[PDB]
């Protein structure tokens, strides 16, 4: 089909761990027959059995991932809404609606997956249609919104958007006295993955949202790996883990972060954290945090069994903030891209507000 984007074409920037050993390119190198303008989820499978082979895929309007067949179970939600996105594959978003409902987009390395861009895009995270339960936690949801799993690698996020949508938090329904949670993660990124950069994109209003290294004892798979920088992205009305990290190296630098410690809905607990082995580069961010006082500039940070975390330039509610008083190593491994970090005034943070998440590239 043809090309509708003039920049569908366009491989991850020189800035970002997507760009270091290896370039994303996605499918750039598509031939004209594998080049799709998909509108239903239909026609995204067919797109997507071009496997390997570079490919460039449209997205127009909203593609319902149930193909407007609600989820019966867990097993069915399992079968039909897991949408694995191969190897040299870019996903673009035409215009600004853009958008995938009712499922998840799953970039699994086990088939060797790598080189994909995932662009212009907004996704509404999945609606867990029969959570299970688990003594001592409550109710727990399965499906995240983007998975980049089991060392997927050299992945770009570019002008996308996640969020709870038409189905907040609040009308979470209760079952057995407990909350009927139905929202798992926004983005995970985790088991072995690589080489993976996040910008100009958007998380708006969701809870339990970036996990990157899922578990304590997965060190195996996870040391040395995990490379993800963020910037020029938004973090709205989100509860926790802008970033929590097990084992990866982050870079985020010149981020938006804006929530309230008291939202009724989204209540701000932290954004960086840092777990088992993780390290975290904060540069030039910017928090605005409704009901967080100066002297409480720590609460952006915490600690859960991490120690590497160094800030160099944020602020806070308009003014600039130290955070190394608040128990962390310093982050001495060395960024090997050139980068350029914009001092944080509230100009470049509405700039980077109006510019952030899909149907604003």
């Amino acid at each position: 089909a043809e090309l509708v984007s003039d920049k569908a074409l366009e491989s991850a920037p020189t800035v970002g761990w997507a760009s270091q050993n290896g370039f994303t390119t996605g499918g750039a190198a598509a031939t004209s027959d594998n080049i799709y303008i998909v509108t239903n989820i239909s026609e995204f499978t067919s797109a997507l059995s071009a496997g390997a082979e570079a490919k460039i895929i449209q997205i127009k309007g909203t593609i319902d991932i149930s193909g407007g067949t609600p989820y019966t179970d867990f097993a069915d939600q399992k079968a039909r809404s897991q949408i694995n996105i191969p190897a040299n594959t870019t996903v673009i978003g035409l215009g600004t609606d853009a958008k995938f409902i009712n499922g998840s987009l799953i970039i699994d390395g086990t088939d060797g997956t790598n080189n994909v861009i995932i662009r212009n895009v907004y996704i509404q995270t999945p609606i867990d249609v029969e959570p299970h339960y688990e003594k001592g936690d409550g109710w727990n949801a399965e499906w995240d919104a983007m998975n980049i799993t089991n060392g997927a690698h050299h992945v770009w996020i570019d002008h996308v958007t996640i969020s709870d949508g038409n189905f907040t938090d609040d009308m979470y329904t209760t079952k057995d006295g407990e909350t009927y949670v139905q929202h798992d993660g926004a983005l995970d990124i985790k088991r072995g993955s690589d080489y993976v950069t996040i910008s100009n994109s958007l998380i708006d209003q969701h809870d339990k949202t970036m996990l990157i290294g899922h578990s304590d004892s997965n060190g195996s798979q996870d040391k040395g790996k995990l490379h993800v920088t963020l910037f020029n992205n938004v973090f709205n009305r989100v509860t926790e883990r802008a970033p929590r990290v097990r084992y990866g190296s982050i870079h985020s630098f010149n981020n938006v972060f804006k929530g309230d410690a008291k939202d009724p809905v989204y209540r701000y607990q932290y954004s960086f954290g840092i777990g088992t082995s993780g390290s975290v580069l904060s540069e030039g961010n910017s928090f605005t945090i409704a009901n967080l006082s100066a002297s409480k500039a720590c609460k952006v940070v915490k600690k859960f069994n991490g120690s590497i975390f160094s800030d160099n330039g944020s602020v806070l509610n308009g003014s600039a903030v130290d955070l190394s008083g608040c128990g962390f190593s310093a982050y001495t491994s060395k960024i090997p891209y050139i980068y350029d970090v914009q001092p944080m005034t509230t100009e470049l943070a509405q700039s980077i507000t109006d510019n952030a998440g899909s149907g604003k590239l």
